[PDB]
Parts: structure tokens; C-alpha cells; sequence
């Protein structure tokens, strides 16, 4: 089965704890709901389930959207957001990609 | 902003299949009824009980739910039966196709 890559971070509780001193403009509660926990090295976060890691968050970027764009394969992402959400993010990026540059 | 069924008489699925008795066309009658449609009599004309959107000339491969969302995305029945994402996907898909098919 598609097993949780970090079982010790499966609980939301364990995840927000890592964001104790969060100086970055991306909301820590959003990140943790989206499966992420902080590493303690800048804004580096990682998904507890797929292990996908992300840094250098721009102030406006969305945790669930980023999760779906970079790591669409995540099972935690699938059972939380569903197929249509995931495919939606990718379609949108392709459309944008294609409209800009004509 | 009231958004109530345009033909409240056709709200029950059972009322809608009943209209398909002599259905002789490519597209599945249960799939049509399920999507909110009922037959009018004339040809392969169907209308959604809720939005009043009407459709004819069904190709054999075409999906009731998809066509409903493509043509009449505003329907409340469609929304609460399939959800925002579904509806917005059909549209995004069509925009991407058209866009790509150019160069
Ligand atoms: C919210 C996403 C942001 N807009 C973005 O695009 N970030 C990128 C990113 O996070 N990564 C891509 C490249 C950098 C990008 C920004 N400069 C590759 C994957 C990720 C990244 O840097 N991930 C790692 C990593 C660091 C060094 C070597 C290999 C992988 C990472 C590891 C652990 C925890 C977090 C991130
Ligand atoms: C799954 C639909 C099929 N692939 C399609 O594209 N059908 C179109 C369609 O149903 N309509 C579009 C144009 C014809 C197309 C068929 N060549 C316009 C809207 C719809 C249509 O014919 N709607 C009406 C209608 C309005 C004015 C005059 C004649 C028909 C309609 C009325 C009653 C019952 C069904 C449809
Ligand atoms: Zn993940
Ligand atoms: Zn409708």
C-alpha cells in the first residue's frame, strides 16, 4: 500500500509543533493541514506522507495548491482534496502556460 | 438568484425515465435521465428539468453530464450533483484543447 513516508508526523499535532518560531509569510496552520512540517532550516517543509519538500515560498502561494502542483501523487492529498482538485491545478497550469506565449 | 426547478414536475428521476419509453438513440436513457434530462417527443430533444437547457443531435460517444456542464454550467442541479470542480474541469479542458490545437 501507499504508506506514510513519515508515520511520526501523521498527526496534525506533531506538525504544527515544528512551526514554533515561524518567521515566514506562509500560514503555518495551512501548511500543517496540507500535510507539511518544518525542518528547522529556513522555510523548508516536507509532506509527512509523500515526503515531498518545498522551500522559498512566495508570500501569496497556497500550500494545498503547491502540494498538488509538485507532488500530485500523494495519497494524503488525494483523500483530502480529491481527483478533480488535483487535476484542476494541473489543467490550470497547462492552460496558463499555453495562453501566455499563445 | 432564486434558482428553483424550471419544471418541478420533472424533479423525480422516475418521472424522467418514463419520458424515454420509446428511446431509439445512441445515448443511454438512464444516463440522460440521471443528468437531469427528459425527452420531449420531437427527435432526440431533451431538456434539463432544473435549468431548462436543451440539447439535440447527440453523437454516440457524448456524455450527458459532460455536455450538460459544457453547455449549461450555471445549473443548480448540475452543481449539487457534480460540484464546482467537475464543472470547472469540463470548461478548463475545452479551453486547453482549443488552445493547444493551434500550435
Ligand atoms: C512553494 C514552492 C516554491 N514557489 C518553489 O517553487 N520552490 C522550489 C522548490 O521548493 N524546490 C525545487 C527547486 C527550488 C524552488 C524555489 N527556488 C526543487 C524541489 C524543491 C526543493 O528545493 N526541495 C528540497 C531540496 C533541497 C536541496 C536538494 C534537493 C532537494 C527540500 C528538501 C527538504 C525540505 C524542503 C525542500
Ligand atoms: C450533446 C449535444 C450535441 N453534441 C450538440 O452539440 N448539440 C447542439 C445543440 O443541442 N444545441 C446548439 C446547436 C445545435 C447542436 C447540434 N448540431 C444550440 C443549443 C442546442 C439546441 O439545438 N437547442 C434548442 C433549440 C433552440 C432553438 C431552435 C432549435 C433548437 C433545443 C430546444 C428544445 C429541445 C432541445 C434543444
Ligand atoms: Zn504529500
Ligand atoms: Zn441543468
Amino acid at each position: 500500500t501507499n504508506l506514510p513516508r513519515n508515520p511520526s508526523m501523521a498527526d496534525y499535532e506533531a506538525r504544527i509543533f515544528t512551526f514554533g518560531t515561524w518567521i515566514y509569510s506562509v500560514n503555518k496552520e495551512q501548511l500543517a493541514r496540507a500535510g507539511f512540517y518544518a525542518l528547522g532550516e529556513g522555510d523548508k517543509v516536507k509532506c509527512f506522507h509523500c515526503g515531498g519538500g518545498l522551500t522559498d515560498w512566495k508570500p501569496s502561494e497556497d500550500p494545498w495548491e503547491q502540494h498538488a502542483k509538485w507532488y500530485p501523487g500523494c495519497k494524503y492529498l488525494l483523500e483530502q482534496k480529491g481527483q478533480e482538485y488535483i487535476n484542476n491545478i494541473h489543467l490550470t497550469h497547462s492552460l496558463e502556460e499555453c495562453l501566455v506565449r499563445t
